[PDB]
């Protein structure tokens, strides 16, 4: 509880980052042109299904110290790439919206911006305060930053994605960092 009951919080312009309410939310998510949706989550439904509005794509895992998030990353930016390929606003989301959904957006940030671990880390952590991945995912982080600068992973550097005006005010937090 406390500050646990946050808003969804907008990481870029087509992605946001939410908890189990924000999923349920339909009004919001329509009104954020939302039209895909991550559920990190193997007990939660994947709300507003039946309703046939958005696509979904659950990365079945929970906030154990066991969980492998790694093996969804790929899978994960596709969607999120799908979804921005074509105007569309993603919204991702596990229970808090503190562990698993973060880990996957720091991991986003990191294989579409070049971007540090940390600097994702603390990008994210800016926009959404709860932000608390566990330390296995935050291993499994480290691991993927380390891949991406070896060169095992195909670090995506296509342009196709954010405009001008994003960047910069990306380039700018970082600056605050
Ligand atoms: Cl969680």
């Amino acid at each position: 509880p406390d500050i646990e009951n946050a808003e969804l919080t907008p990481i870029l312009p087509f992605l946001f980052l939410g908890n189990e309410q924000d999923a349920q939310d339909l009004d919001t998510m329509q009104r954020l042109n939302i039209g895909y949706v991550i559920n990190v989550t193997t007990h939660l439904p994947l709300y507003h299904y039946e309703k046939g509005l958005f696509n979904y794509k659950r990365l079945p895992a929970t906030d154990s110290n066991k969980q492998n998030l790694r093996q969804y990353f790929e899978e994960a930016f596709e969607f999120i790439e799908e979804a921005h390929q074509c105007g569309k606003g993603l919204l991702i989301h596990c229970q808090a919206g503190v562990s698993r959904s973060a880990t996957i957006v720091i991991a986003y940030l990191m294989k579409h911006t070049r971007m540090t671990m940390t600097d994702a880390y603390k990008f994210v952590k800016g926009k959404r305060p709860i932000i608390s991945p566990n330390l296995n995912f935050m291993g499994q982080l480290l691991e993927f930053e380390e891949d991406l600068n070896n060169g095992v992973t195909p670090r995506i550097l296509t342009p196709k994605l954010m405009g001008v005006e994003t960047v910069v005010k990306e380039a700018a937090a970082l600056e605050h960092h």
